[PDB]
């Protein structure tokens, strides 16, 4: 399982250890800062907390701050580890809270393993934080210590699952009870392995208007009903039905309605699906292996409901789906606990999401969203720009309702603007363009299929099945490469190789090149020679014939050497007469993409017009919505150098072109990317929030602007230099590029081919 | 006190609370980083860490992470004011640790204030953190609570100032007596107030080799030795002279030898001093009010060797003198703990640095260091680029000589290597030029005088007491402005106001202008409009006839609209044929500076040469040597465009010209910025880690790149931009530069004045 073993293995941790780096917000490169921070300066802040509490959320941490705060006894699905031994989990717990939601996570981990001194710690550490998000507190010590936990502390003390996926689990509930037309007045139910997310879990789904008598909960031990053990199970005996002699769980579904259990391995069979009434709805959890094995019970059964917590199928329970926004509602409504009205109202937003969920820029292409609500669409998918706007908001409304809030919000128009804004500002669209290459590998040509970055990515591409490579090199060399790096690839079964000598399409391939190029200053010799020495050329021609549906290189030589042959082969795109490179950044204010710092030297007007239109089509086609700014040194006519002048003409032309396109300029950077510069200059600006897509004067300032800002201020690769206005599917990237870029990059490819590569 | 209660009460929190901002240091803008993080590829690192709990540092923070812990009783000189309610100045704590050192704080705050349940809770919080900086524990339990925590965790438990400053005053105690030529031996010593840091300083003063017999502990109860009281105090009998009749203070001197005492109010006469020895060596580190009043004694008695805790003067005993410079030495060395030889080594490194200071490229001009061992100079400055690398490898060379580390430093070379890179990365050399400033203020002209920004910074300007301001503007306006703001300052009284019209010296100005600009195409009349509606034309005769030193224009209309009248008045400076603007960036690779974002369009050949030139001589004055890079689209001859065929005949001129300049090119901004990849390019290259001067090809590449740069990956603002090349100071600034700018700027216009400002 190295493939994984070992690739999870290589963690990111390199530079420097620990994903979280507690560094300063705010500047700290003058003594005056540094005077504000440490000396008096950061006295009064102090003193104002000290007078009023409060402040505490205001001038510090502790607003945005939870601590998943844990003993190590179930480290997510590892267990008893350790507080310490617990911390690389635990760290990947806490990265997708600022991930996904922006919430700070102080990863600190109570060494006190004892049931009752847990609780004394965790309550000791109480001022430090201004909400709990305790996990990792084992079973049955989690309910324990968490009844203890939630009746001392005045801030938002919230475990983790055991409150947790009830939220999701219920809305699903919610859902999956419209999608049937029952009601939840005669639900019947069935619970397996009560857990420590399980047990927990019913309790919640009663508070929905659910009589206990429905519930029929079961462990290992048999089934959990009042009549079975002498000395009644506590938080079971509410629900636990009189003794009728049924013993064995494959009786007792009479037929039921829900199968709702977080357990661990399988309990449910097929007949066992059957002996349940019309339209089942089986809510398997079990993350290993699925209890009822989906496909199975599926072909024995139509119409059914099954509702998993794993990502390969519509309906995932993350805890990305409401945990960073419960806190997101919890933390930032100033609760002084969560109660059941926080975790139900959220159950009204998730499960509301899944039959309202459109428009929302869909990816015009790549993506392949076809997301319809229905018997496989019960909650909405792991990660959503509204999986935010929409529970957070509901958590706090639910606050507000139980009264239990200290810092109630204002007017929602605002909360809702600041909290799109914030969804603004990160977007994951290679994911839906890799889930979309998955789903339709296509053949790609790597002509650079000797470098070991080459060699790395193809690996990647085939364990992920993103692509049909075909590698461009000598047999022998490639081979020998692939052993020493340690691959386990091989010619044929993963990728196909194309000898770049003695290929036996050498006759017709440099005979189409001849002919592309008789009349451009190859000769039929230079045409021979092209085809046995530039791998670019016989990747083209290989793409242009057919064999193959796209092609990426670059990774040697320079960047117009590889476009040369990839204009006068492929040509332009129908309708365009310009080409132009996007490279993307991962800036503070959201993804940026910077046009054409590769291919046009010094644009003009009508080449900056085409530019900018291919841009905006290759970022909507993202999902992205394009906000376009041209870039220059002049703000609003400052200048009237024939730079600015151009870039002026541009902007008529593309508002010409597109009516429909937010566009701007010409201004500053600062201008473009943060709103109140703007505002402050043109009042009346067609362009909202930040630009993302920013289209510069020339190459040179493009190209500079991109390099400094990628090794100064960006996060982390998506795509770049992504080629746009060529006939067909090709991309020449750079001699520096990783191989996660070349991943990404095949993998844009690959989507792009499967929309008429042509 | 508002300008200083109202001011530190505006306190930098409103963009997002808390100086500390708990944030991947890590991308995390794409599925697989987000998988990588929390999902499956997050459980390999914390199981890794479970395997062995060697581990621990490695994958996380508690490598580089202390953790404040406090229970908020005495919170820097507060007191208890709470854990919660301690956060303002734990968080400015906290602070200056990362701002300093880059050591990670996070400021989780224990609510147990007993001095034995607040062990247990942080001894269970041990986990979390790989080494602990106790602070805020109150005496006396404070020396109890550390005294019982030192003993149970296996990672170092290391107080604040209990520990603390014992180094930093042990170091100047070893100073002390080498600069009065005395020996440890017979020296007696005087102790006064034993507080929370006093009362522990002797005893690290006593590991020196110090016969405990020699000193005298002291109390606000008189005189604490052995015949006193009838029950002995702890800790201070074993020091405790024999009964002698000694009951006042003023008596018990006897000709001693140091007074080292951190203590509250004044103890100590002038009568007293005066019965001390030859020599005396009085150590008052009083903060709030010095014990001996330094300047009244030094009249008393000359060859004083007084040092204090305060900035104000030299010899300061600051935290950041070696408490995260110790943890530098205690986390990165891996040890358990932090012995007698970590508090006593490192008092041998910045004892030594003191009398071993030099070069360190000083400021060539700015600053004033004028820094030599002696009667006023102990121990060195607050801030120091070697504080920490002689400071923190003492520590970790007192690690391994006690042999209780657990990850030993290799070869030395390679760790001063890294702490020199990191030493690179952050300065301050602001705060050498405010010092400067202050000492010799110059007359500035603000021409913008009724601006409300200029009005801030000219109230700033006065309280620090950097320049003189003349404002130019109505004087009936700028008073009611004054009015409205809230400012403090008058006319005549704090600034000089020149009214625009019905200026006495009109007669005079319009004809300078004249002479200047008649056969520049402005008549007389013309001459006469100017010098009643162009604020910069009065400013700039005003500088050019001798009533101003300085000027500080361009917060309103366009750069070159001032720009142009600077260069007519003034001109340019002997030697320098052009002029450029430099504009400074904090980027995680340090200071950058940006050449000529402002003033010439398309600069050739001698102009960027003589823009380099210029450049690097700013930036040595300013105390950063200068690196720099001529940037370009092309690296190192990739493409033949004439913008880099400038680039390369400027790289000739400039190494003509300077060959002692480090400078290469050209090359690609991500060449310039890291030097792996510069590296990879040309491993011959003559720039040599990060460049801090970028000079650009066009003011449009350089404009951009600056403003995306400074909203996107940017601190905070230090100076920009920079005019170069013209006759006398004058800086040409932005309409939207802030007060923080104006302030800054004016403080280098100040500086540069005082310099020949010609
Ligand atoms: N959001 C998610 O996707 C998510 C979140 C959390 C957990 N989970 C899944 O839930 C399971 C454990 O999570 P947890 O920490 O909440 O619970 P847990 O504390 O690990 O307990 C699991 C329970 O399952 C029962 N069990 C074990 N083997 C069984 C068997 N052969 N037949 C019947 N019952 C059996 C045990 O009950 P007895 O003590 O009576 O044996 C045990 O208490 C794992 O499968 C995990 O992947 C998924
Ligand atoms: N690095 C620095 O610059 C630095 C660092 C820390 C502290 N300090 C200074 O040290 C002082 C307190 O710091 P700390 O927290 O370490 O100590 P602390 O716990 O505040 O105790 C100060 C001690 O001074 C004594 N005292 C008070 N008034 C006195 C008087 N009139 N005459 C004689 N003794 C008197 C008291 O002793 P009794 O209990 O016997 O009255 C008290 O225990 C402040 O002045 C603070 O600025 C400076
Ligand atoms: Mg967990
Ligand atoms: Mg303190």
């Amino acid at each position: 399982d190295d493939q994984l073993k070992q690739s999870a293995l290589d963690f990111h941790e390199f530079p420097v250890p620990g994903k979280i780096q507690v560094s300063p917000t705010k500047p700290l490169a003058t003594q005056r800062d540094l005077a504000l921070a440490y000396s008096p300066g950061v006295a009064a802040p102090c003193l104002e907390i000290e007078k009023d509490p409060l402040k505490a959320y205001k001038y510090t941490a502790r607003g945005n701050l939870v601590a998943v705060i844990s003993n190590g006894t179930a480290v997510l699905g590892l267990g008893n580890i350790g507080a310490l031994a617990g911390k690389p989990v635990m760290e990947g717990k806490g990265v997708l809270f600022k991930k996904f939601a922006g919430i700070d996570v102080f990863d600190i981990e109570v060494d006190e393993l004892d049931p009752d001194k847990f609780i004394e710690v965790v309550a000791a550490l109480e001022p430090t934080f201004g909400g709990i998000n305790l996990e990792d507190i084992k079973a049955p010590e989690c309910f324990y210590i968490e009844q203890k936990l939630r009746e001392r502390m005045n801030i938002p003390v919230f475990h983790d699952d055991q409150h947790g996926t009830a939220i999701i689990s219920t809305a699903a509930i919610l859902n999956g009870l419209r999608v049937v037309e029952k009601n939840i007045s005669d639900v019947r139910m069935v619970v397996s392995g009560a857990g420590a997310a399980a047990i927990a879990c019913m309790n919640l789904l009663v508070a929905l208007g659910l009589q206990k008598h429905n519930i029929v909960v079961c462990d290992s031990k048999g089934v959990i009903y009042q009549g079975r053990e002498p000395n009644m199970a506590e938080t079971k005996a509410a629900y636990a039905v009189v003794d009728d002699g049924k013993r064995t769980l494959d009786d007792v579904i009479e037929g039921a309605d829900i199968f709702l259990g977080c357990s661990g391995p399988k309990v449910l069979t097929q007949e066992m699906v059957k002996k349940m009434a019309r339209a089942p709805m089986i809510l398997a959890l079990a993350n290993p292996e699925p209890e009822i094995l989906p496909p199975l019970a599926k072909e024995v059964r139509p119409d059914a409901i099954i509702c998993t917590g794993r990502s390969d199928y519509p309906n995932q329970v993350n805890n990305v789906l409401c945990f960073p926004f419960i806190f997101r509602g919890a933390l930032d409504v100033g609760a002084t606990a969560i109660n059941e009205e926080m975790k139900l109202a959220a159950v009204r937003a998730i499960a509301e999401l899944a039959h309202a969920e459109q428009s929302e820029v869909v990816a015009s292409a790549y993506g392949d969203q076809d997301l319809s609500f229905g018997p496989e669409y019960i909650i909405p998918k792991p990660f959503d720009p509204r999986l935010i706007v929409k529970i957070a908001p509901a958590v706090a409304k639910a606050a507000m309702e139980s009264g239990v809030a200290t810092r109630p919000i204002a007017d929602f128009d605002v909360y809702i603007d600041k909290l799109t804004e914030f969804v603004y500002k990160t977007n994951l669209f290679m994911k839906p363009i890799f889930s979309q290459a998955r789903k339709a590998p296509k053949r790609v040509v790597l002509p650079e299929g000797e470098e070991a970055r080459v060699l790395h990515a193809t690996q990647e591409l085939v364990t992920l099945g993103l692509a049909k490579p075909i590698l461009i090199g000598r047999p022998n060399v490639i081979e020998m490469r692939i052993q020493k790096l340690g691959l386990q690839i091989k010619a044929g079964v993963d990728f196909e190789i194309v000898n770049n000598e003695s290929d036996p399409r050498f006759k017709e391939y440099w005979t189409e090149y001849f002919q592309i190029m008789k009349r451009r200053g190859v000769t039929q010799e230079q045409a021979q020679r092209a085809l046995i020495s530039n791998p670019t050329v016989i990747g083209a021609i290989m793409v242009q014939r057919g064999e193959a549906d796209a092609m990426i290189c670059g990774t040697v030589g320079d960047y117009h050497e590889h476009f040369s042959v990839v204009k006068n082969v492929f040509g332009y795109r129908d309708g365009v007469h310009t080409a132009g490179a996007m490279n993307a950044l991962l800036l503070p204010s959201g993804n940026t993409f910077i046009a054409d710092t590769y291919v046009n030297d010094e644009p003009d007007a009508e080449e900056l017009a085409e530019i900018t239109l291919m841009a905006a089509e290759t970022v909507r086609r993202f999902g992205i919505e394009p906000r376009v700014a041209l870039l220059s040194h002049s703000n609003f006519g400052s200048s009237d150098c024939p730079s600015s002048s151009k870039m002026r003409q541009a902007l008529e032309l593309v508002r010409e072109r597109a009516p429909e396109l937010m566009i701007d300029g010409e201004m500053h950077g600062d201008a473009a990317l943060v709103e109140a510069i703007r505002n402050d200059r043109m009042p009346d600006s067609s362009l909202k929030g930040s630009a993302n897509i920013l289209v510069m004067p020339n190459m040179e300032a493009a190209r500079i602007s991109y390099n400094l800002l990628r090794v100064s201020s960006s996060e982390g690769v998506t795509v770049g230099p992504v080629l746009m206005g060529v006939a067909k599917p090709v991309h020449v990237l750079t001699p520096i590029a990783s191989v996660r870029r070349i991943v990404n990059m095949v993998a844009l490819a690959v989507v792009e081919a499967q929309t008429q590569p042509l």
